């Protein structure tokens, strides 16, 4: 089982920001996440320059420990400039939030060779009023073809196919039940032949078995060895320990 873990970032004190990086690196993380524009449902969301100017300060120095102890530096961005600006401090993926929201994305990814996550969504931020109803597997088939027309946006624009990364965006529009379906039948996202990324971390699905948010990193854990026992290429969390674990008890299951 090749999961990797993405350890979640969020700087939404630089120098606190500098010393969580360091614990992930130290809990095993493969890939450091990091963010600046909480995606939360009851945060109005932040300029370009405004995020950029969270990142600036911290990114050198992640980008510098990461590297040094061989992890990657994911850019969780919606907004290309960014992205590019990370680029340029040599981060490794663009965690492209808003899966070519910016028009300019593209470009970006395919003039710098980094590997991109697109993540489905139904707009941003959340907004109950652009929520799926209806049959699972038809939202399933949704998410397959809105991210396959993102997919054909970054070949044609010059990104190569290997390095495009397919995230359902578990909660973004998804009640529980409809991104616990989607959990549940990873496989068929997975046969599109693109690695997939999951963000299942703490996220409200767990409401459904009644787990409270402070509680649910053990939760979040149990679906991450199903997860990881199903191949997902990449599982962004933030208890790094914990998913190291259930990634070990998965390769064990084989
Ligand atoms: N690729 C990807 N990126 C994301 N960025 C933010 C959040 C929001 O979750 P948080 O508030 O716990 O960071 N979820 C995802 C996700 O599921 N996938
Ligand atoms: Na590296």
């Amino acid at each position: 089982v090749t999961t990797k873990i993405v350890g979640i970032l969020n700087v939404t004190e630089a120098n606190a920001a500098i010393r969580h990086a360091t614990d992930l690196i130290e809990h095993g993380a493969d890939v450091i996440d990091v963010g600046a524009e909480s995606t939360a449902p009851g945060v109005s969301p932040i300029t370009q320059e405004e995020e950029w100017s969270r990142l600036k300060e911290v990114l050198p120095e992640i980008i510098r420990i990461a590297h040094n102890a061989h992890v990657e530096v994911s850019i969780d961005t919606r907004n290309a400039k960014t992205a590019e600006l990370a680029l340029k401090l040599g981060v490794d993926y663009i965690n492209d939030q808003g899966g070519l929201l910016d028009p300019d994305m593209p470009a970006i990814a395919a003039a710098s060779s980094a590997k991109i996550i697109i993540m489905h969504h139904f707009g941003l931020p959340v907004s109950q009023d652009r929520s799926y109803v209806g049959q699972p597997e038809q939202l399933l088939n949704e998410i397959i073809e809105w991210l396959c027309s993102r997919v054909d946006t970054l070949i044609a624009q010059g990104v190569v196919r290997e390095r495009i990364i397919l995230d359902p965006g578990l909660g973004f529009g998804k009640l529980p039940e409809y991104s616990w379906y989607i959990a549940k039948n990873i496989g068929k996202l997975k046969k599109l032949g693109f690695p997939v990324c999951v963000g299942h971390s703490r996220k409200s699905m767990f409401s459904l078995i009644p787990v409270e948010l402070s509680e649910r990193d053990v939760p979040t854990a149990m679906l991450s060895t199903f997860l990881a026992q199903q191949q997902v290429d990449f599982l962004r969390v933030h208890d790094v320990k914990l998913t190291g674990i259930s990634i070990k008890i998965a390769n064990l299951l084989v």
